[PDB]
């Protein structure tokens, strides 16, 4: 929407941090104008170094001299680059850690009807947790990154322009040479990324599909052919993968093509400059190095832009609720406050809509009456607004017309400290706080003694079962150590309740447990404080409402009737029938926030965004996404694994390591003919320096068509080896997906969201684990390799001393690398214990408004942000230390080689342009030795987080869909029996709705197992064919045990109705085909019209074929069923399996089965479910099942003749409409 300027972002900022930042800003550039200066202490040594070549005294002078000054250099990047990490580290934190403590102090005195779950109370809590790392990362040491390498651009040009000025005009007009081809290349590459991302997406839904509808798949055997459609859609973006991997080769091979022909060009002019008495060699090894690491380092400052620019949009959505201004604020001083109150709560002609959509009305003219010590019942028979009556007496809402009164005096004239403090709250699923046992009962009453928390604890019964649990009241309730994690929560919370002792009690209906004898320990609990108190009771069931001396029941707007329990169960006015509907009878957040964790961290990294779970059942848990270090690592065996699962391509390996060899000869060449031409430029015959600076033209341009025909072949092939792995992997994924149970597919995580996109993304970059990290691992030791042999046949007595200096040339160089993406590391690990107190304290606001705990939340938070920013305090100036200490041996071991360097010439050993070849050789060889050991932990710690798909690879199935030792299966009569068998859902193990089940059915005839109100009856259905597995007993069918076949030869055979009935992406010809492997036109078109939608499938548009699935035509709920229904008469099963639940057929006009019935019930053993007593006349025999038992089973003959049984219940049910 909108957004901040860039300041204001720095508007929380003390007076202390305008000192931090000054500072922070002269190391910034002090730091910044040392390395084009290094280029002019190094550029005029060599005027000393050879020039003097005559005088062997001179040259000892000029080099121990400006030796010193790379010491005296290397001592101001000491306390400068100390002083850029020390300073914007830890004053990035202190204006961020008091953004935390006031937009808390913000949602904390908003109206606490403002969170009504509408995408609000999951928002809040995610702008809290990851906005405020946004603004965050934007201000704190991408600042210090902009202001460094722009100074270097500041100051690239004017060392260069001063020392000699017609080269700092041909260095700069070479870059818009290289840039230009340098973008161009990363334009069309995008232009192919995005041609592979469109071409994957027709595979996108296949793989979704075959895992959302798995049911299906496994009932009728067509888990094969959804492998010979997942294949053929991965081929077309295998060979849009080929031209991806060309456009890298010709893309790196057409910028060392333009490289290497442009030094040719700033190489010839100086020895045109020169030749005219106008420079020398020192003074064009100045303007020449100054202007191009000052011309490339605007790269890597325009680089922070991205973000600045998401620290100015999440600026401005936590700066708009700081200073945003609510209605039902506490008057401190235009506020009165009674005495002796006594509880006599009006409601006068009171209207009332939410706020947040006022089309529907829930109060029009409402008027209930509270008594004084007595109880009430609000109740409706729906909603009604039942549960409204307890969020207004709060005053979370202002009623928007009318007057609510406590005796006699409105209570918007009273203050929010000493009316919430009269009035007390026990709900839903009562909040606790992850803290301690003892400090939630001293939320109801802040401070008295202790001995008031017993006696609070004592008359609640709740005195004995904390004190055992082995400590004294302390137990840390959101860690599950040791677990009062019953159904029954011990009432902790009605203990609050207690010692706050309230005049008025609000209660609610908190008895949604499935109540039973332990639900009836807490109700006389309730029952005990009920005495004296202006106490009402909302309640949804009215099982224990019997002994309520003054029921209210409100239908529409207002109430009804009235009075106590004899004359309201009289007259059967508007409550004999709602009785009679009494005997007729959180984890959305982190599902909802973890979409909206998906596809927003493309660019942010896996260090600063979060991974939302359920967590235990205290807090909401917050993963610090930097699990990839120490949490689920690939088996230690795996790279023999991928390199034997990519060997059909060894002739597309050993044509890239001969050619990747190939490409660690542009290291030497580069810096052996670069360091001649120093030699060259001080010759003194001015037409042998000519004529020989023609040579080392021509070789640049003879190394610029190397470089072409050697990245070419290093790219594309190690290209066609990565995209025969990431396709022979997708398909062994896909194959694996689908051999395992039907309860895997039940969990949470293993929804058909997080498991297609773990063949998208998690096994598309097993070619950046075994193909991109032997490219660069064959290359660089091979720059390494080649450049240690140049380096001791020149000359052997200074590169034995630079093999001494070789570790910390290559930490220097190392310590450059870290700094560009920041040394800060895992910031969203420090700000995640804080986070969850904030997470806490927003989804159980309405916890926090009652017992006025909002300074409480807020004094553990203040008391606990004091962790993360003495952790920021310690690592700021470490990091900023030791990165301030690499680099003084950089230059102040490049002063020991040079002064060492001119040890040996003046002792008549050596020569100049031999210690010059020892020098620039083996700097240029460190700078990528450390790209090595960047990539060195990464081989061997796990892999990473997507090489371990091998969890979809290695995993045994309990159910086994194909055997060797299990004889195949002919021909099935039906003999359907279940023996003594007990079942329970693997998801939810505690769930035992099976308990001794047994049936026994004959062969041509029919079962009606019964709905029976919901009591597991889709089961059953679920154990004929091995969706799961019983827990004990056999599962008889024609004789033989069901788990001694092959079930695919079973299978094939009995064939289902779904539930839900739902199609695929095709046209209607495969949709009623798909059941039935051969057949093509003949009994198509009949078994078509059986359930029989012969005009719905003539008048059709295009024929038969039209899109059903998706981007076609749409279709009705009722229609559908008929599509379901022609798959099953085209099978033409044995083992019939019917299901029908919920109500879900809504299907006016009835067709669709009642020539169902009658027509696929000829010769099949059919098992119908049905919760309806009516269509459900099974001709052969009907059961009822209870308990996990049948109750009563026969013919529909016998049961009805009999009187009651239980049936006669059921049959209650039909005129129950
Ligand atoms: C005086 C130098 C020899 C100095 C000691 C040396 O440490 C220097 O800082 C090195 C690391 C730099 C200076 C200039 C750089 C080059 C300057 O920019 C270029 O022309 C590019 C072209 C291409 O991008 C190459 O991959 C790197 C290459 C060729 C750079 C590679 C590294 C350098 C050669």
């Amino acid at each position: 929407e909108q957004s901040l300027p860039f300041f204001k972002l720095f508007s929380f900022a003390d007076k202390f941090d305008y000192l931090l930042m000054f500072v922070g800003s002269l190391g910034a550039i002090v730091h910044g104008s040392s390395m084009p200066v290094f280029f002019l202490l190094f550029g005029q040594m060599v005027n000393g170094f050879g020039k003097n070549q005559m005088d062997l005294h001179q040259m000892v002078h000029e080099v121990s001299r400006y030796s010193l000054y790379f010491v005296y250099l290397g001592l101001v990047v000491c306390f400068s680059s100390y002083a850029e990490i020390a300073c914007w580290m830890y004053s990035g934190e202190r204006q961020v850690a008091a953004l935390r403590k006031k937009y808390l102090e913000a949602v904390l005195k908003q109206d606490v009807g403002f969170f009504d779950t509408d995408a609000r109370t999951g928002d809040i809590v995610f702008s809290v947790s990851t906005d405020t790392l946004l603004v965050q990362d934007a201000i704190s040491e991408k600042v210090g990154n902009f202001i460094h390498y722009l100074s270097t651009f500041l100051a690239g040009l004017v060392v260069g322009f001063v020392s000699a000025w017609k080269l700092a005009l041909l260095s700069v007009a070479v870059i818009p040479g290289i840039a230009f081809a340098g973008g161009l290349y990363a334009y069309t590459l995008t232009g192919i990324t995005s041609k592979s991302r469109e071409s994957y997406a027709n595979a996108g839904v296949i793989a979704e599909q075959a895992i959302a509808q798995v049911r299906t798949v496994y009932s009728y055997v067509g888990e094969s052919k959804a492998l010979n459609a997942y294949s053929d859609a991965i081929q077309y973006t295998l060979k849009l993968g080929y031209k991806a991997g060309m456009a890298k080769g010709l893309g790196l091979g057409c910028t060392y093509g333009i490289a290497c022909m442009s030094w040719a060009l700033v190489f010839w002019y100086a020895g045109v400059f020169i030749r005219n008495g106008q420079t020398d060699g020192g003074k064009a090894f100045t303007a020449i190095f100054s202007a191009i690491v000052g011309g490339m380092s605007l790269g890597q400052s325009f680089s922070n832009l991205g973000a600045f620019s998401k620290g100015k949009a999440a600026g401005y959505k936590l700066m708009e609720i700081i200073n945003q201004r609510p209605t039902i604020i506490q008057d401190p001083l235009d506020g009165k406050c009674l005495d002796q109150v006594h509880g006599n709560i009006e409601f006068k002609d009171v209207t009332f809509s939410y706020p947040s959509r006022p089309d529907v009305m829930i109060f029009r003219n409402f008027n209930i009456f509270f008594p004084s010590g007595k109880t009430v019942a609000v109740v409706g028979g729906s909603g009604s607004g039942k549960s409204t009556v307890v969020s207004l007496i709060e005053r979370f809402y202002d009623p928007n017309s009318g007057q609510i009164l406590l005796d006699g005096v409105e209570i918007k004239t009273l203050q929010l400290k000493f009316l919430r403090e009269q009035i007390g709250l026990v709900n839903q699923e009562p909040a606790l706080f992850a803290t301690t046992i003892l400090e939630n009962i001293l939320y109801g009453k802040p401070d008295a003694t202790m001995v008031e928390v017993e006696a609070a604890a004592s008359a609640a019964n709740a005195h004995s079962f904390i004190t055992l649990l082995p400590k004294g009241y302390d137990t840390q309730v959101g860690e599950r150590g040791v677990q009062l994690s019953g159904g029954q929560k011990q009432r902790i919370a009605i203990a609050r309740a207690m010692l706050k002792d309230p005049k008025i009690l609000l209660l609610d209906e908190a008895t949604s447990a499935l109540d039973a004898s332990s639900e009836s320990i807490v109700q006389e609990a309730l029952d005990r404080v009920m005495v004296g108190r202006t106490t009402v009771v909302v309640a949804h069931r009215l099982c224990t409402i019997r002994n309520v001396d003054s029921i209210a029941v409100i239908q529409q707007g207002q109430v009804v009737e009235t009075g106590t329990h004899e004359e309201l169960i009289a007259k059967s006015g508007a409550y004999a029938s709602l009785i009679r509907f009494q005997e007729m009878v959180s984890t959305r957040l982190s599902h909802s926030l973890s979409t909206k964790s998906l596809s927003l961290r493309s660019g942010s990294l896996r260090n600063l965004s979060y991974s939302y779970s359920t967590g235990a059942d205290g807090r909401i848990e917050m993963i610090s996404n930097a699990e990839t270090d120490r949490k689920t690592r690939a088996p230690e065996n795996y790279f023999y694994r991928l390199l034997k699962l990519n060997s059909p391509e060894w002739p597309y390996s050993i044509m890239g390591a001969v050619g990747s060899i190939l490409s660690g000869f542009i290291g030497p060449t580069f810096a052996i003919v670069m360091s001649n031409m120093i030699e060259v430029f001080y010759y003194t015959d001015y037409d042998s320096m000519e004529r020989k600076t023609k040579e080392y033209v021509f070789i640049y341009i003879g190394a610029g068509l190397y470089a072409v025909g050697a990245y070419l072949i290093q790219h594309y092939f190690f290209s066609i080896m990565g995209e025969n792995l990431t396709t022979r992997v997708r398909r062994m994924m896909l194959s694996a997906i689908l051999r395992n149970e039907v309860g895997w597919f039940d969990e949470d995580e293993h929804n058909s969201s997080l498991i297609a996109a773990r063949l998208a993304t998690d096994a598309a970059d097993v070619k950046s684990a075994i193909a991109e990290r032997i490219s660069v691992i064959l290359q660089n030791m091979t720059s390494l390799l080649t450049s240690f042999i140049v380096a001791f046949i020149v000359e052997w007595r200074v590169s034995l001393l630079i093999l001494g200096t070789f570790p910390l040339l290559v930490l220097a160089n190392f310590a450059q690398q870290l700094s560009l993406k920041g040394f800060a590391g895992d910031t969203a690990k420090a700000h995640a214990k804080t986070s969850m107190i904030a997470g806490e304290g927003v989804s159980n606001i309405r916890t926090v408004a009652a017992f006025n705990a909002q300074s409480k939340i807020l004094s553990l938070f203040c008391h606990e942000l004091r962790v993360p920013q003495k952790r920021s305090l310690y690592r700021s100036q470490t990091s900023g230390f030791l990165f301030g200490l690499s680099q003084l041996a950089l230059y102040g071991s490049e002063a020991l080689i040079l002064w060492y360097g001119a040890h040996l010439v003046s002792k008549g050993v050596s020569t100049f342009s031999k210690v010059i070849k020892v020098f620039v050789v083996l700097v240029i060889t460190a700078n990528s030795v450390a790209e090595t050991v960047s990539l060195a932990p990464e081989i061997i710690r796990g892999g990473e987080a997507v090489g371990s798909v091998f969890s979809v690879l290695d995993r045994q199935t309990r159910i086994d869909p194909d055997d060797a030792d299990a004889d195949p299966v002919e021909t099935i009569r039906g003999d359907i029996e279940f023996r003594h068998v007990d079942f329970a859902y693997p998801s939810r193990p505690d769930v035992m709705v099976f308990r001794d089940f047994n049936l026994r059915i004959r062969a041509g005839h029919s079962q009606a197992l019964v709905g029976a109100s919901g009591s597991g009856k889709s089961s059953v259905i679920a154990m004929i064919e091995r969706f799961y597995d019983p827990l004990a007993g056999k599962v008889m069918i024609d004789g033989k045990d069901i788990r001694r076949l092959n079930l695919k030869s079973l299978r094939l055979k009995i064939g289902l109705v779904q539930q839900e009935p739902a199609l695929f992406a095709a046209t209607i010809f495969d949709n009623i085909a798909y059941g039935k492997d051969g057949a093509t036109e003949s009994e198509v078109i009949d078994a078509a019209r059986a359930a029989n939608a012969h005009g719905f499938i003539s008048g059709l548009p295009e024929g038969y074929k039209t899109p059903v699935g998706e981007r076609g035509v749409q279709l009705s709920g009722g229609q559908k069923q008929r599509i379901a229904i022609a798959r099953a008469v085209l099978k033409n099963p044995t083992v019939l399996l019917l299901d029908e639940a919920t109500s879900a057929l809504d299907a006016e006009s009835e067709c669709v089965l009642q020539e169902a019935l009658e027509r696929l019930m000829r010769g099949r053993t059919t098992v119908v479910v049905a919760h309806r007593l009516s269509t459900i006349r099974g001709v052969d025999c009907i059961g009822v099942i209870q308990d996990g038992r049948i109750v009563e089973q026969g013919s529909h003959s016998e049961l009805v003749s009999r009187p009651e049984g239980a049936y006669s219940r059921l049959l209650q049910l039909q005129t129950h409409r």
